[PDB]
């Protein structure tokens, strides 16, 4: 699938930047601009793979000594003239070295998986769910912005 290929290219670029010894890694994975008609399950797979990929990102950045890691994920299935069905998802995460040090992998994986499960449940059920989220821990230098908008006609 296209989502799996995008995830593989992102993995390879992340590993290439790790091997080169970078202290500032900025990974941005954007699903191609498509319509909601046929791509909803593929977008759900894209979100699931990005969620599973951020957990590996955090470990491989902390062990490599990365000083600042930014992971950005974006999917936008736009509505057609016929329906109001739409699926917008944007998740940006910025972690400093202390942030990478203080991340509990278990709680992080649980949070990502619960968020994705709620997204999948809302998308499958044809329900409306819109939420924005901005978090900033200044002491540990952890920040994230998340915007999700799920509409079923
Ligand atoms: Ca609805
Ligand atoms: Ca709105
Ligand atoms: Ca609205």
């Amino acid at each position: 699938s296209e989502s799996k290929k995008l995830i593989e290219e992102a993995k390879k670029e992340f590993d290439k930047q790790l091997a080169e010894g970078k202290k500032e890694i900025d990974i941005e994975i954007e699903y191609p601009k498509k319509k909601y008609d046929e791509n909803y399950k593929e977008a759900l797979e894209f979100i699931k793979l990005n969620s599973e990929l951020r957990v590996e990102y955090v470990k491989k950045s902390r062990e490599a000594g990365v000083e600042k890691l930014t992971i950005k994920t974006k999917v936008k299935l736009e509505p057609t003239e016929n329906s109001d069905h739409k699926l917008d998802y944007e998740y940006e995460e910025e972690m400093s070295k202390k942030a990478l040090e203080k991340t509990d992998e278990k709680e992080y994986k649980e949070k990502l998986e619960k968020e994705y499960k709620k997204i999948e449940e809302t998308v499958e059920s044809n329900k409306d769910y819109e939420y924005e989220e901005e978090y900033e821990d200044k002491e540990t230098g952890y920040k994230y912005k998340k915007k999700v908008e799920i509409k079923g006609g």
